[PDB]
């Protein structure tokens, strides 16, 4: 179609490897660009992780508001919202808006604590049918996006068919997809990202993520005014170590697969 052509130009362009999925849950027709490629999910793991605890809270009712201790420890390279709350507590709805809303690290690692570790977060994507998301690390070594490296990866297909089931579907109880979307389209670290290709009236609620290798993640969910729901799902990767952040990329993937709509 043209729009993976415009998609092949705009990676050719970029000097990178670009993974695209889209989802239009109006007749439940996809477009992917490498989707069943692996990219290092860096942060839109997080994603995951909240899910999993949300899920935890169904059968757990008062689980979120569960007060976690902050300690010195705890803290590693990106901690927001936590460094506010050293030598204190967060509950964990608290620490799972933090991991959602400003990325916090911390907040994911005590998110994957609660989980019983990195195979706690993987277990729930085998769960609810995604057989391809792997978590094996914690933060912030999950972000090394080496080339080649199954560690901490999925596929574009993969996320967005999981993003699909836990914002629009119901994978997660009925109150929990709710906190999920409420916290998605809380996100603060979007703006220059899948929302900045897409028309200023439509909702957007993403994750965004970012590592080494330049790597340059987002995943939303999509609420045009007007128009069935879409999730989107934009990775992007480099080939040095040291490249810089990309996000005009997924804006550019964003508006390429607006226009096609
Ligand atoms: B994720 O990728 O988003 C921000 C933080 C910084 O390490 O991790």
């Amino acid at each position: 179609s043209a729009v993976q052509q415009k998609l092949a130009a705009l990676e050719k362009s970029s000097g990178g490897r670009l993974g695209v999925a889209l989802i239009d849950t109006a007749d439940n027709t996809q477009v992917l660009y490498r989707g069943d490629e692996r990219f290092p999910m860096c942060s839109t793991s997080k994603v995951m992780a909240a899910a999993a605890v949300l899920k935890q809270s169904e059968t757990q009712k008062q689980l979120l508001n569960q007060p976690v201790e902050i300690k010195p420890a705890d803290l590693v390279n990106y901690n927001p919202i936590a460094e506010k709350h050293v030598n204190g507590t967060m509950t964990l709805a608290e620490l799972s808006a933090a991991a959602l809303q400003y990325s916090d690290n911390t907040a994911m690692n005590k998110l994957i604590a609660q989980l019983g570790g990195p195979g706690g977060v993987t277990a729930f994507a085998r769960a609810i049918g995604d057989e391809t998301f792997r978590l094996d690390r914690t933060e912030p070594t999950l972000n090394t996006a080496i080339p080649g490296d199954p560690r901490d990866t999925t596929t574009p297909r993969a996320m967005a068919q999981t993003l699909r089931q836990l914002t629009l579907g119901h994978a997660l109880g009925e109150t929990q997809r709710a906190q999920l979307v409420t916290w998605l389209k809380g996100n603060t670290t979007g703006a220059a990202s899948i929302r900045a290709g897409l028309p200023t009236s439509w909702t957007v609620g993403d994750k965004t993520g970012s590592g080494d290798y330049g790597t340059t993640n987002d995943i939303a969910v999509i609420w045009p005014q007007g128009r069935a729901p879409l999730v989107l799902v934009t990775y992007f990767t480099q080939p040095q170590q040291n490249a810089e952040s990309r996000r005009d990329v997924l804006a550019s993937a964003a508006r390429i697969i607006a226009e096609g709509l």
